[PDB]
């Protein structure tokens, strides 16, 4: 059974620790905060054979086979390093790394101490997602893919450590773009990026990125739209459209879920918007893709199954986000090396 | 662990062998038919212990906990007291029985052998009604509800057995408004129904009713149609609305999954119709409640843990139902007793 | 030009007198209400002629050819007959009458005048409604229909007059079942009811029905539910479908506008709900149908063309709602006759 | 009475004659077509006063105000330019011109002789369009709107001279990004651009460009995209959408009718697809701005009022597109100027 430690016991530190207490072949075995008492709470709220108070201690204890990482962004390069350093397998919360560099360390080193490192994309185990995928690997009936789409919007992290660019790493293009470009890039079976094309927005007041557009051009002919935003009010959207010589085929998370309600108070377990014509969400945590991704995870290291979506693809992602970072400052289109397209 | 027999090996012998194979307390290990080729097909496909041949053999080996029951509906009662009888714990798909007096037989059967008996309202434990449910609940957004319509239409069922009245037991009200009353009833928390009043139309030549309406009102003042049809083309309709006092509640099934999709010719692993836009399917059998159900009922008889939804409430509906053929022959609205409100 | 008095300057006065304003073959002459500040703040609105205060002046004067009666139900009767006595065309918001034998009186009354008789059936000039039925009348695609359902749900009237019986002459299953079974006969191109069947509810606490179900049987076999509420929250809800052997239609009136917009305070010029998402209006006379509606009538009158949809139609529709009502004081199944089906 | 001739008895000859036939305003005078028998066709649909052969005699005909010009793009440029030195009134179907100088030049030769010209704009006039344009300048509610996105996708025009470069002046970009552009100009009510980027696709094989998406950055902070295509099965898409400090507002004109119908076979007076599941059309012509456009038009010349939407916009338009045909050619973001950001 493999054993479980969750680093951070905040809203992903939690979820994580939903899925995990839930899957009969893991054990949650130990939540560890810099917060003591957010460890000792979410260790009680999902049964945790013990809150760890110590990160020294953590790592060398043999009983940890495994290290979920949600803490805020510009932790994660260390702590994932330290981890992997301690001989522990890890799943890092996106962005695995703020930079393609620190991402490329960690798979350096994943390799040199035999573990497995896995990153946080879970939208591409969404069940709905991989149908999705499927359906666009039709060639008869969808015929070669030649655009994809994927729209990314809310209102924006709440946490203070987002607002702040050394525990952030970035803003918007980094936060959800990291999803999009992973998204657009595995709908299409992998496609290899060619050139990169992005601009930037700050909505809000005086800073980081709080809506972006990036574009890439794929190999073979098709492009793909991340639209990305901190600055959406009405509800998260995630959505994404994928457009063929022959078929078409859209996917909607948050207002797929064929539930609708409404009330003048509010319901009591809906999120937002409270009032009137609402959304009501089932199973978020699986729709998803949080109990595939940490399956597929806790399958890795309870026996070596290499995973279907390595740590490689956030190196891709990684690249492809620097390279729109440098886009925008530039007002070009660029190559994946950085170079002008012309 | 739960040692588990399907028995009738065809569309939701399918299922259910895929749910109980996928669940860790229990092993898929046995499966039954009477065509022995459908039922080897469906042990390979799912990795069972074994196929069986013998109906007598199956009942008695004291290897088996749980028979599953998906055969044509007219056999479900002989069979299930069979199994009963046997000593086995015992799902059996919808309807539970052909009548009120089937069902309440195997209840009380079950007693006194001292078994589970559950059946198969799956769509009760889907996760998506299940939040509408809590969501009608919620009072002081919902306030009191008032009105619940729950539809189900299809194109009708292929098999040659469903329509034929003794293997069948009826048409589309015993078929489709097994589920529609059952889920009004449960939407609106176990609410007593006080009168019912149904029509039923053949829309289908030279007979079983292909389509029904069927209306209950109940004690609190709501009430509830079931609309039934096994004469709609265009792909499977299941889909429920609860009104309120001061709110509203919508649940769709089969085209509120988030996923659309075009072409001319039609997609490799979609259903109905095939070409040009159509919906696509994700985690069917889960959004349906199979996999909830089942999981409840592999409970019951594993810790025993006493089940959430029971078969008393199949009793209720089968009665809602025998009380609607009824009102469609008198063409009068009437209480459960059969009496003339 | 046809000379037009609107009677009643309320709310479908204000309708009628803006499409009455805006067609090229009327002339808006005269607004009159028992209210003389109603008429005059109309009349200047839409630019009549002038204010009337006198219904006995009004039906004298010669330069009249049609009144458009927009005043409470229970007025309809004895204004329309007036009216038709004066010798004015008339145009009777719905119902018609309250009753069968008030509205086959007029009917009655209006041929002996020589007189064109119409009445506010709009929802069945809507020209979303006029291309559903087209499709349902497309035998080859559709096949033969075999259920129609339309549902018509609100928050009830606000109006004094409509909560008691002798100004309204009837709760919901008059004020919306009209409509309803209208456009049930109307989309199955003239059906023949056969038998009738009704339950009513009073939701609301203490009196008229607020919510009710009707069901009719027609000749073909088909089947017809109207849904009719006045008690369903979050806006008015105008929708039907139709299913046949071959095919599937559906109509969406209110949600079926495709504009969506969110806001937290609420849009200025969007009725309700106010606050979150709304799905607003554009156009909204026109697509219920009143600019043909009242289109038709003028040219009825402007040039003896009899109207598509004639009063008839609304002595159907009033008995079968009669025959509703009864259905439901007997718990039974009724053929229009009152005789009990068995 | 403003009486009106139609150049080009092709589709949107068609479908302006309608919107004039109805208007009673204007007099359908004559419709001419290089094809003779298209130009009696239209004229005998509609109850046009004549059937006109001859452009030269059609535009020497001192009884006709107001010429619609519906031929293919190449020709627009000549033909308006003749027609406003002729004296005539015009209203010219997009793109006005194939380049920002042509449009510049029109202008300018309508000014000289004293004439209206309008260009073919109609979504700017839809009825559904302007109540969300509404919807964004509502500052309590929208607050300050930050991204417009406009998408227009089909299967590509089916006539021949379309898909030649020197018939059609360009691809997708001009075909349908004109009309993009100019909606998020207005939706924005007449924001400035600063900057123009955009990328073009070939997608069919050997060439004009069937897909685009150019991207505009407004003075206030805003972004726009258009995104546009010519190779999009399953159904012309015409949407909206504009999000603001907060709020969201989202038009559809196709799949925003509120009709749908199912078939297997496919319903007689409907378009693409055929069978399977529809979305029905009513008064498309009407959503679509063409009656409130040409109403406009009708009333500048009529009763001397000015335009709402005039010319220059359509100058505006057409330099965001020149310009975003050199973003492409460059890999660069850039000012109307055409110099680098
Ligand atoms: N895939 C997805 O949908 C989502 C991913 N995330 C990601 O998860 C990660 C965590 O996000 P959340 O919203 O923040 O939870 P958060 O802000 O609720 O929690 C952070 C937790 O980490 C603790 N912490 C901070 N620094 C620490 C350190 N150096 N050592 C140990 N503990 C420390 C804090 O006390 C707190 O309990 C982020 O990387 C974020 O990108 C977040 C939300 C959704
Ligand atoms: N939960 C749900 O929504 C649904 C429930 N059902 C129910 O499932 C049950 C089975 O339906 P399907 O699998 O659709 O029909 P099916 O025809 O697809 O399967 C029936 C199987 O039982 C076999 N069989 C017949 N006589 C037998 C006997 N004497 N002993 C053993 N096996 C025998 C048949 O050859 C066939 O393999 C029915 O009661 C129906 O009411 C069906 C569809 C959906
Ligand atoms: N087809 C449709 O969608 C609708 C139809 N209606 C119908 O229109 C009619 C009027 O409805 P509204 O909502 O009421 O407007 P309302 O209540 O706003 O106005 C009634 C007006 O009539 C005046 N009035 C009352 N009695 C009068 C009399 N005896 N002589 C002259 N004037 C008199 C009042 O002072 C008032 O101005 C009703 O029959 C109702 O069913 C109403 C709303 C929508
Ligand atoms: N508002 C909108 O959304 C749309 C606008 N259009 C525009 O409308 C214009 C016409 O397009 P369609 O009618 O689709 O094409 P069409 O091919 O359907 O019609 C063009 C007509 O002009 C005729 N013609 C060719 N050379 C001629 C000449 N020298 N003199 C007179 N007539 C001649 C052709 O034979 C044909 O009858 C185009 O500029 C296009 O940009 C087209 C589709 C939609
Ligand atoms: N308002 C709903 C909800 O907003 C936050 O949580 C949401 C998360 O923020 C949201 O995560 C998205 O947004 C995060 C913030 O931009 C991204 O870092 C993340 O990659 C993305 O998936 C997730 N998919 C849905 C989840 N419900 C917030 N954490 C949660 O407590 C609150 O209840
Ligand atoms: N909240 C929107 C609106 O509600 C009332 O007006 C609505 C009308 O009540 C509504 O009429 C429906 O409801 C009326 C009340 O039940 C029926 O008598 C009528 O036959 C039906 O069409 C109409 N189709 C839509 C119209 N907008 C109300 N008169 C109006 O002032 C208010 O602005």
């Amino acid at each position: 059974p493999v054993r479980v430690g969750v680093v951070g016991a905040g809203f992903m530190g939690g979820v994580h620790a939903e899925v995990v207490a839930a899957h009969p072949g893991a054990r949650l075995e130990a939540v560890h905060d810099l917060d003591p008492a957010a460890a000792r709470d979410l260790a009680e709220r999902f049964r945790a054979e013990r809150a760890e108070p110590s990160w020294a201690d953590l790592l060398a204890d043999p009983a940890i086979d495994l290290l979920i990482i949600t803490t805020p962004n510009g932790l994660h390069h260390r702590q994932a390093a330290e981890a992997l350093r301690a001989g522990k397998h890890v799943l890092v919360e996106k962005p695995l790394g703020v930079t393609p560099e620190q991402v490329a360390e960690l798979v350096e080193l994943a390799g040199r101490h035999d573990r497995v490192l896995a990153h946080g994309s879970n939208f591409v185990h969404s069940p709905k997602f991989v149908r999705a995928r499927q359906l666009v690997a039709d060639t008869e009936a969808f015929g070669r893919p030649h655009l994809v789409r994927v729209v990314f919007r809310n209102s924006g992290p709440e946490a203070a450590w987002a607002a702040s660019k050394d525990l952030a790493g970035g803003g918007a293009l980094l936060d959800l773009g990291c999803h999009a470009v992973e998204l657009c890039r595995w709908l299409l079976d992998g496609a290899d990026v060619e050139s990169v094309s992005a601009r930037l927005q700050r909505v809000r007041p005086p800073a980081l990125e709080d809506q972006a557009l990036l574009v890439m051009e794929f190999a073979d002919g098709a492009v793909g739209q991340c639209d990305v935003s901190w600055v959406t009010q009405g509800g998260e959207q995630v959505t994404a459209e994928i457009i063929g010589t022959k078929g078409r085929v859209e996917v909607d998370l948050w207002t797929g879920m064929g539930l609708r309600a409404y009330s003048d108070k509010g319901y009591q377990d809906v999120w937002d918007p409270e009032q009137g014509w609402v959304h009501p969400e089932w199973e978020w945590i699986r729709a998803s893709g949080y109990y595939h991704q940490d399956g597929t995870v806790i399958e890795a290291v309870g026996q070596g199954i290499p995973l279907t979506h390595g740590p490689a693809e956030a190196l891709a992602s990684a690249r492809v986000l620097a390279t729109g970072y440098r886009s925008h400052a530039e007002g070009r289109v660029l190559r994946l090396s950085g170079a002008p397209v012309g």
